């Protein structure tokens, strides 16, 4: 028993990060195959700059790709949106299976944290509703890739571009298109007023209920419309039919509705904790999703 | 900036896991060059776990009774022999992705990170703490013993805990990678209990000084105390003693924020007095003690 923020075990995707250096700026690149993918802004050296004249004007030369120690020769370099993809002589050996996909907000991944090429941590994000993650992100750090981990294929969805002014993160899918209304420049720019992702508290209450804490359970029920006014009022997003749907096998197993388990989220938003807490946690965690708890609570492993 | 807990890259521990089988029990088992460490209750049957004769029961085995798999490969017992509660058995094939690698004993409130595993396949990894009462607050299920623990230091592997037990409570114990238990546990069914927890002062102080390098200061004071002063206080809230040694090791935190550590001290005094009155420290309404000031120093410092 017990219930951990657990990450993807890193091992396929420690073997596809390296180092990247053009002018004075050194980020991490993702090496796939015979490409290296990473932030454009790696060219830049801000306020308003033009990429695609500023790509131009490089070289195959002027990007050093380091593998360890071990310098890959670039042989092509040409721009996907936010994402610059430099093609180099060697396929990499250690390239796993994988595919390129987005991630809608209230998904969770896990971050590799990389610096100068070299894997430093791993942890689990959630994308916001804002679409920013509460990341950990030093000097270095972009080119950083988020993933999840289905049978033996990594799918890659996120790659780490920028830090916003309130201490969070924005970054692109591996297609080089941003997560919300960033871009990748020295300008005003302000993650938006987030909100709680409703769904993934309900999975982590049944979590809680699945390892015997159930004070929170009560007799009543609600409405999906009557929840959602609630919802609303409390700075939570609305929950969907489809939402139910992906939650009724933990509605099932705990013998708890999800308008059930609506009914207990209503009284905590209404009544607070009263001093008690829930597996560990003093507020209500938005970071679990339906799967995440299934995947951790049956021990579902990846080879 | 940002404060996450975070685990160590898991991909050369990932490359020594096995699965271990004897009779009817699987668990995993850690690979390194030709010897394979798993738990001795492997080789226990149902009748005999609650006084189980470990040194009997495997001098009655054969290498063949022990079903070692990697992958898609089965490995070849030539050998067995039990060190402490860990069964070392020797393999005809050494680990090609052996990493470097030491076996440490780690103390209580040092941090690590856990790949839980079943069948030798990892599920997933995440940070634990070494808590006062030598418990960890693990996430295990059926088959997951013989999953460990690791800090990981430039390219160096330090192996500090092995995956045994679940006592009562729904709380975690095991070993070091010499067998020795964490704690005063047994590897037998007969009633054990986890002592009373207290919370890792030192470690709670290395994430007060996290939050102020994370730009928050909303929960420091004009007081200072006396460490003696601090300690009579904290004891009253299930706290551990604070020594002159985490004073010491505090160090380069307080020189980093120019908070005196007896001045955080003083903010901790009154966060345990007052709560946090509807706030958040670094995404928390409760005083996270599962970081150590090194965890800190790391994540926030590089
Ligand atoms: C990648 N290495 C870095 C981001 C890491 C470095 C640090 C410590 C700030 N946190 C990180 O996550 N990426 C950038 O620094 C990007 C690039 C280069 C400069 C600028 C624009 C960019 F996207 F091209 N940038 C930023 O992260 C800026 C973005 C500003 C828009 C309003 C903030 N961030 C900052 O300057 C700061 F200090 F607010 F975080
Ligand atoms: C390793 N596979 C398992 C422990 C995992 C399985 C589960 C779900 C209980 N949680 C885990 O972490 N190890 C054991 O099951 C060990 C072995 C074999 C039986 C017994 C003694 C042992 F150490 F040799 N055991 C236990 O975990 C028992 C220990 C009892 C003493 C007081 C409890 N635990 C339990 O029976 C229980 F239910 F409390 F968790
Ligand atoms: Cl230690």
């Amino acid at each position: 028993s017990g219930f951990r923020k657990m990450a993807f075990p890193s091992g396929k995707v420690e073997g596809c990060m390296v180092q990247v250096t053009c002018g004075t700026t050194t980020l991490n690149g993702l090496w796939l195959d015979d490409v290296v993918y990473c932030p454009r802004h790696v060219i830049c050296t801000m306020l308003n700059p033009n990429y695609e004249d500023l790509l131009i004007r490089k070289s195959n030369h002027n990007f050093l790709v380091q593998a360890g120690n071990v310098q890959l020769r670039v042989i092509g370099h040409s721009m996907q949106n936010c994402v610059l993809k430099l093609k180099v002589d060697t396929a990499n050996p250690k390239t796993p299976k994988y595919k390129f996909v987005r991630i809608q907000p209230g998904q969770t991944f896990s971050v590799l944290a990389c610096y100068n090429g070299s894997p430093s941590g791993v942890y689990q994000c959630a994308m916001r509703p804002n679409f920013t993650i509460k990341g950990s992100f030093l000097n270095g750090s972009c080119g950083s890739v988020g993933f999840n981990i289905d049978y033996d294929c990594v799918s890659f969805c996120y790659m780490h571009h920028m830090e916003l002014p309130t201490g969070v993160h924005a970054g692109t899918d591996l297609e080089g298109n941003f997560y919300g209304p960033f871009v990748d420049r020295q300008t005003a720019q302000a993650a938006g007023t987030d909100t709680t992702i409703t769904v993934n508290v309900l999975a982590w209450l049944y979590a809680a209920v699945i390892n015997g804490d159930r004070w929170f359970l009560n007799r009543f029920t609600t409405t999906l419309n009557d929840f959602n006014l609630v919802a609303m009022k409390y700075n939570y997003e609305p929950l969907t039919q489809d939402h139910v749907d992906i939650l009724g096998p933990l509605s099932a197993q705990t013998g708890i509705a999800v308008l059930d388990m609506c009914a207990s989220l209503k009284e905590l938003l209404q009544n607070g904790m009263n001093g008690r807490t829930i597996l560990g946690s003093a507020l209500l965690e938005d970071e679990f999703t339906p799967f995440d708890v299934v995947r951790q609570c049956s021990g579902v492993t990846f080879q």
